């Protein structure tokens, strides 16, 4: 249970709720194929916010993760249950208006991600032990304007059987200045780009402990 409640760019934190469409309540998404995959949604409330965000392209966003949106610390319990292992993902996706794309549909590609690494950890421990930060880096490649940018934490430590595992997401609103606009990334859909049956997403992470994990998705595009 985890909120990606604002964002950070250049040093500066963009307001609670500013820029990024949050919900209320913290619980996960289930249902992959649903609409609420794309950027949250029922049975969760999910507000709206005039503000979007500027980035220089070739910089990086970061994400952070609260427990819930009254949450003002910064400490593992204040980000989300050390419980909830798994990855941490961020997708962009071009739109006409940052403020009105629903998210829903094709469009999406992949920027970041972080599984489990050599030493057995997760990527959602990075963030939950690292005060929620999850930085992301805009490709200085793509073409500037508006986007959705969609950041994620799925908790894997019910997902044995599907449904159980636990998709954390929430969309931030860009305004991408100065990307060159080289290379036009191939993308997926939300709903699409997940299965029940994915071996990121139905997964043991007990029985035998995992080595190795693939994270859900397509791979992250690069310039
Ligand atoms: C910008 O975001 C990228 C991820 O998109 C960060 O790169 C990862 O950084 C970690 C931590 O040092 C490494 O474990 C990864 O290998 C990096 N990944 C890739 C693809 O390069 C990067 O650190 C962020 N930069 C800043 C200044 O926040
Ligand atoms: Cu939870």
């Amino acid at each position: 249970h985890t909120i990606f409640s604002s964002l950070e760019v250049n040093g500066v934190n963009q307001g609670l709720g500013e820029g990024v469409r949050v919900p209320t309540y913290n619980g996960p998404i289930e249902d992959v194929t649903s609409a609420s995959i794309a950027c949250n949604g029922s049975p969760n409330t999910v507000a709206s916010t005039s503000k979007v965000i500027t980035v220089q392209a070739g910089t990086n966003v970061t994400a952070i993760w609260r427990y819930m949106l009254s949450t003002t610390g910064d400490s593992p319990a204040d980000v989300m249950d050390s419980s909830h292992k798994g990855p941490t993902i961020a997708y962009l996706k071009k739109v006409d208006n940052a403020a009105t794309a629903s998210g829903v549909g094709n469009g999406w590609f992949k920027i970041q991600q972080d599984g489990m690494d050599s030493s057995g950890v997760w990527g959602t421990e990075r963030v939950i032990n690292g005060k929620g930060r999850h930085s992301i880096k805009i490709p200085e490649c793509i073409a500037p304007g508006q986007y959705l940018l969609r950041a994620e934490m799925i908790a894997l430590h019910a997902a044995s059987n599907y449904p159980g595992a636990q998709f954390y997401m929430e969309c931030a609103q860009l305004n991408v200045v100065g990307g060159t606009g080289a290379k036009t990334p191939s993308t997926v859909s939300f709903p699409g780009a997940y299965s029940g049956s994915d071996p990121g997403v139905k997964i043991s992470i007990y029985w035998p402990p995992v080595t190795s994990y693939t994270v859900p998705g397509p791979s992250v595009f690069t310039c």
